[PDB]
């Protein structure tokens, strides 16, 4: 019997400013039921689909 | 009298997998003395510059 653990920027991911050309912004995050377990509440045709 | 209250690689600052053609790894961060107060020691001609 023991409890173990496993900024506040959203699920977008690490925002980066791209200055190579006319500027771009990239986040490159990861989503899914692994971290966003509540997404299971939208399983389309019994398959978890992002609303 | 009270407490002041003040994982990512420090120098890199952030990572992103910009997986276009060609595949590029990109990092964006800050190394100023505001964060790296320790880094202020390395100064040439009394001007702080990282080695």
């Amino acid at each position: 019997l023991f409890i173990d653990d496993d900024t506040v920027h959203p699920l977008l991911g690490s925002h980066v400013r791209l200055t190579e050309e006319p500027e771009r912004h990239v986040w490159q995050g990861d989503v899914g039921t692994s971290v966003l377990s509540w997404l299971s509440d939208h399983q389309v045709h019994n398959v978890a689909a992002l609303p």
